[PDB]
């Protein structure tokens, strides 16, 4: 019965040990720690030890200063793994070690009061008391060069950002004090092993000040890097070689969903990196909120559990067991492509910013912070304590933070075009490519007669939108471009019109039609690719790591689709932080594209609208291309365009729903042959037929699919006196094309804006202000004829839609 | 051999989940082979040691295999090991290892009954109507007695109301057969699958009843979540139970309804999950039932999550997860019934993963064996819920041939009452001002401290200033606000006020909660004005709360706690008005347009600071313009008040005119301490809410308003920057007319004030906002349409149009300002 006592205290220590860890440098609970003969006899465990043995093991290991939790991995070589490494006696640290780790302490910390006393304003930047995330992050740095990686990516909130700089990124002090906006900026640098002979890039991306936002853009970034290196998922090889390094905070780790969203892509095909290496800088405080009121879960990183992520709670007053724990969870990363969290409990020493006397609202744990000396004050003391280090090194040590002082002040004082027509033997190519199955494939029979009418599209004509875009993406392909096609139920489609991945019907095999054109007719590869995937159930995670894929390869084209355009304003964040904005703040490009499905067709107010007025709001100084195709064939050229005219600039696409199989809205060989993309389009009958623009005294300005309504409804009255001009491009505003095409309709007495959106929605807003003022010769008393201005897209009854749909037409030939 | 047992009996424990015959489609075939942890020989046990005696008390090595195989490898899968408190654990163990005995007849023929009903409703939808194929719950039906088993035992329990959200897949159906609405209310005159609901379910077995409520929700899976918790939190609060209240019944539950991809996928549900046992939003446990059909569109779940089960985000609380076999309706009932008792007694989330499957296409359009041709041959093989465990219960002799057919007439008679009662259908069819002793009594409130309390040095004064104030004037904005909700709860108006670090304030000006220097105790002066001078209490409470670092969960919660408690002040306040956008799905589904879509209604008030001051453009806008642009036909209250008594009288007409609409304030950061931004005790004793304001030298001053020839039209702190110019030259010529009501647009207020400036020959629009952002892309088009004769040649003073809210730069922003207010006085 002894035997099995000590088997239940073995699990306990390694299921709850944890709980007992002597984690917190600040000791705030005290609670939190409240036979003899057995102790000296041997125990079967096959191996024999003494209980007293087997008993300091697991205290050691478990109960120290790091706290582990494994036990929740439901893959059991994963805990074996973890459980054979943490329960070995290790060798302690060499000396030559240990001064290493003290040197990076005194450079953190030397920064530390460097920013303090050189310059105001900067407490809320203030890493002192978290300084042992500087050698933490170094000793991350150090395993991936020992394993032979090829880059470090870090992602982080703006507390010790420039430290990191400095510290981690190795930039100079000339660079980093030059002129705030340097806490949001990316950065290159080379990290050089001390005492090895390796060297791997690290670069820090861009951030807002969005906690957490940056999530699903490290990981996007990194994957672009893995993709282009043939490492990973996408790769040759299964090293991964580009690591995500992600820092955080511990209120905003617990309380962001954009985290769980981001550790939810972990292991999926389109979007693992090879595992996250994850550092949360717990300092117990979240502005002036304590953890009881930030978060449900004993820890802050309980949010990984969901992901079965080993988890480390680790004493940052103990440098050694944070470097031992990062080398741990690099080597862990390595082993089994898998995120892993290390928990540093820390403390903020100063308070959140300069208005802040943070004894105020935490009066307890700032008298137990004004008691605490340095994390460096403390390590050197203890090497002394422990014997470690002479006390002429410990003066030297000593003497290093001084020269490390003066030289950031002293440094800092010396300082003081083309064409998108393709050929119709391409569009050929791309036709055959359908039909070109792999041998015993079996076609379901529904999507057989898409893949031939695709071939007696891309022969005779007529093509719809859907095959235009892989026309368009095809051709890309072929030329050597990269392509990169994700959204819900994107392989697909949501409205079945895509098929970019067919499904055998036998053996569940996917087949990518468009891969074929990566391989040029004499078998040799175009340089190109097809990335197609079903994405998550996300919004948010997943535009921000499209927009990261794009920032990570530019010469990728990237392109991301909602199911619905309504559903975007799920990724509000990512469309305000980055994408429209990120030129203007940080100089980051991004050339990402979203697909958002828009119109007004009776499906209800989530099912309408990808809010274009949001989007025309955001635009400013050609920051974006927006676009509301009208046709295949200009669909096609946009997508051409943007692939090729080297403006890394985001697009912005308001793609059909049912035009996707209006028998009016398809395009000739000749129109993706011998044409380009068109931001201002007239009626056929003007440029190709016998038109009169003469006899036109009301011109209608439109976009979009109402445009084929109101052609059929001039049709059937024989309205020659009524002119259509759709405006295919919605920013920046074609203002030379726009005056030319006006100009051909002398005898026009009146202008109207025809749209099926709300008068508050819509490009009404924007193009009602912007119009009079851009063209004031041809748009002074422009009029409106829209839905009137609703507090949401739509209506939710699809007989209230028809009555207003017919309400606009009649007013539009009134 | 006895620590091999004791392993044995752990892996049961941790592991038996990962073995247990949960799938009804059993799809993954590699599942029950491989699993070493769990057999005997793995362990280093034989045959013969499963007759002898163990201690674990004394059992058979094989009746101790037993009991964990039928507790843990059957059809139900439970995790709890993750549990961290031990006595949670214990209470599962328990209650799961122990043999229970077989269900009566009675029961097994009202669950069969419950079945009936929710296959007979299915048939008709889909045979009645075209387009349903989307909300089809076929193959998922056992939702149906097993919610009627949740509500049933929170009937048991004594509760007062469940109340469910939860996505379209089989709305209609728990309208029925759960909500209990007729078939004349679901089927007359879609919206449906999106409106509220409410209704009595009355015990079959029992003589208890409870109230049953479904909320209003949009398209947007999950968004919900988080205002089922407000909603439930506010009726909680009313009720006197819960976290708030003397009794610790937490008396009513939150039903939330789930999928398999949008759990695993949105992240909304971490942050909602997060909230669970906060004080400010604990709602003492939510029973969390997933509808696991194991796909998501054409989605397979290999790309929809990252982890083996889709409820793997609920460890993150420490919640117990239950997968059970959709196939088996009696331990999915059981099940429902074990997760109501746990939430009754630990006041934490429960989870059940109902294995099941979607029996047709996503929607009209689909085919599902196009993308999951393997899944659909194995769903084409299965025969309903209904009809499997009506074949179940004749094989094991629990009923007869006779019993059978009857409940199959059941079935024709459930089915027929559908049809017939829908062809009968078919055939047939305020003063905001206060006294002066109400500001003292507040202002007396914050020197009014508990025996022995130690104030922080630093709190002290704005105690002592507060009283001064009170008294003498000069009434700060800060102040005011506490002025405005403190005379509300004096009213007996309840007041929930939360965001991130709002007891204190972001810019340490409030001090809502005041926390002891020695013991970390809180005083909360508000609190006072719930209690009369005679001691009887006046029926109002003070809420205020610190949030969790979420601003999607947050913002649902108020508006969610805004519609259960419709007579509550609710107030969220965004740390700066930058990260609101965080919420834009509440913002966007819910608070703007909730009214229009569904008739619920919201008062809920969002506070959000705003104004440029060289803090970069994550900490300058709110984005007025966005809130302009989503505002249409009176739906929301959107203003920008520049003085601390227009403030106090907007936020007491708030809470006052009986008006259910949200009010959107972009509140200030400096001008919180500008000296010029104060007020005088008589702006909160004689007057009232201002929406257009003039300057004060030409309502209470010498000035002369026909010198003026210039008008400037403006919003916000910027006034004060342009008065002091105005002074500064001695710009007779020029006047600043302030609008702080933006949405509605006070038009007459408007016209009759500038009617008062006959010689005005130009007027500006002057805004610290870039051209295309602030209320120049709304106020520039609506303006000189709605008032023709005063806006014909409206011109534009602000910010060039940009990408972002600002400059990085606090260098750019400080010329551009002065860049302003010189074109202002060119
Ligand atoms: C709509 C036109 O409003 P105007 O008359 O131009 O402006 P004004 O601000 O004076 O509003 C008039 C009244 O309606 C009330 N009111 C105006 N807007 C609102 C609102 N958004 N919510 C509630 N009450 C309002 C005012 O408080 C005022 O009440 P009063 O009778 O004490 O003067
Ligand atoms: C999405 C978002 N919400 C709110 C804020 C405002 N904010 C800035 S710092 C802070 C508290 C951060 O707490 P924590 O994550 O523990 O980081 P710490 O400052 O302690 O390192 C908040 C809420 C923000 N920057 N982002
Ligand atoms: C936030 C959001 N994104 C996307 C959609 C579009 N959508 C509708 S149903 C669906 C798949 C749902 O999967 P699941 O959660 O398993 O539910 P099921 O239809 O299988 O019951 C999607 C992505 C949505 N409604 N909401
Ligand atoms: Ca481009
Ligand atoms: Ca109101
Ligand atoms: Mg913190
Ligand atoms: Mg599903």
């Amino acid at each position: 019965d002894k035997n099995a006592r000590v088997i239940e205290l073995i699990a306990a220590y390694r299921n709850r040990g944890h709980l007992m860890a002597d984690i917190d440098p600040l000791r705030l609970d005290n609670t939190r720690f409240r036979t003899l003969w057995d102790l000296d006899r041997e125990f079967k465990v096959v191996q024999r030890k003494k209980l007293r043995d087997i008993l300091s093991v697991l205290r050691d290991a478990y109960c120290r200063h790091v706290g582990v939790e494994y036990t929740h991995i439901l893959e059991p070589e994963q805990q074996r793994w973890i459980q054979e490494r943490v329960e070995t006696k290790h060798d302690k640290p060499t000396v030559a070690e240990q001064k290493y780790i003290l040197s990076k302490l005194n450079a953190a910390e030397a920064f530390e009061t460097f920013l303090q006393t050189k310059y105001v304003g900067q407490k809320r930047f203030s890493l002192e008391g978290a300084e042992t995330v500087i050698p933490m992050m170094d000793a991350v740095i150090d395993q991936c060069a020992e394993h032979g990686l090829d880059e470090v990516v870090i992602a982080m909130p703006h507390r010790g950002r420039l430290n990191v700089l400095a510290n981690i990124v190795g930039k100079p002090y000339s660079q980093i004090f030059s002129e705030d906006v340097k806490y949001h900026l990316g950065a290159t640098g080379t990290y050089i092993q001390m005492f090895g002979d390796n060297d791997i890039e690290v670069s820090l991306t861009a951030n807002p000040s969005h906690l957490e936002a940056v999530d699903p853009v490290l990981e996007g970034l990194v994957r672009a890097k893995q993709d282009l290196l043939d490492t990973g998922e996408e790769g040759s090889d299964n090293r991964f070689s580009v690591v995500p390094l992600m820092l955080h905070g511990d209120a905003a780790f617990a309380g962001q969903g954009v985290v769980a969203e981001t550790l939810n892509l972990a292991l999926l095909r389109g979007y693992r990196t090879g595992g996250t290496i994850h550092i949360v800088v717990n300092n117990q405080i979240g502005f002036t909120t304590a953890p009881t009121d930030s978060r449900s879960s004993e820890y802050c990183t309980d949010v990984a559990k969901m992901i079965g992520a080993p988890i480390f709670h680790v004493n940052g007053d103990d440098p050694e067991a944070c470097a031992w724990v990062a080398r741990l969870a690099v080597d862990f990363r390595q082993a089994f492509k898998k995120d892993v969290v290390i928990d540093m409990l820390c403390y903020r020493r100063r308070g959140h910013n300069e208005g802040d006397d943070p004894s105020m609202t935490q009066p307890y744990m700032y008298d137990v912070i004004d008691t605490k000396r340095g994390s460096r004050k403390a390590y050197t003391e203890a090497l002394i304590g422990r014997g470690d280090i002479s006390m002429k090194e410990a003066e030297d040590a000593l003497r290093d933070y001084q020269g490390q002082l003066e030289r950031v002040f002293n440094e800092v004082r010396e300082l003081e075009k083309l064409a998108t027509a393709v050929d119709k033997a391409m569009l050929q190519r791309i036709g055959d490519a359908h039909l070109a199955l792999p041998e015993g494939f079996t076609v379901h029979p529904r999507v057989r007669p898409v893949l031939e009418k695709r071939r007696e599209m891309a022969y005779e004509g007529r093509i719809d939108w859907a095959f235009a875009e892989l026309l368009a993406l095809g051709s890309l392909i072929a030329e050597g471009k990269l392509v990169r096609l994700s959204g819900q139920d994107t392989q697909r489609g949501t409205f079945t019109q895509r098929h970019a991945v067919i499904v055998d019907r036998k053996t569940g095999e996917e087949f990518t039609p468009l891969q074929l054109l990566a391989t040029n007719p004499d078998g040799t590869p175009t340089g190109g690719k097809f990335l197609v995937y079903n994405s998550a159930l996300s919004e948010f995670a997943a535009v921000g790591f499209e927009y990261g894929y794009s920032v990570g390869n530019p010469d990728a084209m990237v392109l991301w689709e909602a199911q619905f355009g309504d559903f975007v304003n799920g990724a509000q964040s990512i469309i305000d932080e980055f994408i429209s904005s990120g030129e203007a703040k940080w100089g980051q490009l991004s050339d990402v594209v979203l697909l958002l499905p828009h119109g007004h067709e009776g499906q209800g107010p989530d099912h309408t609208s990808g809010r274009i007025e949001r989007f025309l709001q955001l635009w400013a100084e050609g920051s974006m291309t927006i676009a509301m195709p009208s046709t295949p064939a200009n669909y096609f050229h946009l997508l051409r365009r943007h692939g090729k005219d080297g403006i890394q600039r985001p697009l912005i696409v308001f793609t059909p729903k049912s035009m996707l199989r209006n028998k009016a809205a398809v395009s000739d060989i000749r129109d993706f042959t011998e044409s380009k993309f068109r931001s201002v389009l007239e009626e056929p009958m003007y440029t190709d037929g016998e038109g009169d623009r003469n006899k036109v005294t009301r011109l209608l300005l439109t976009s979009g699919k109402i445009y084929y309504e109101l052609a059929a409804r001039k049709a059937k009255e024989n309205r020659e006196d009524v002119a259509i001009v759709r405006i295919e491009q919605l920013a920046p505003l074609p203002r030379r094309r726009l005056a030319e095409t006006l100009d051909r309709y002398p005898n026009v007495k009146e202008k109207f804006w025809v749209q099926e959106e709300p008068a508050n929605q819509g490009a009404w807003p924007s193009f009602g202000l912007t119009l009079p003022e851009i063209l004031p010769d041809h748009f002074t008393g422009l009029k409106r004829i829209s839905r009137r201005a609703m507090s949401a897209p739509s209506s939710g009854s699809s007989k209230v839609h028809a009555v207003e749909q017919q309400e606009i037409l009649d007013t539009a030939f009134g």
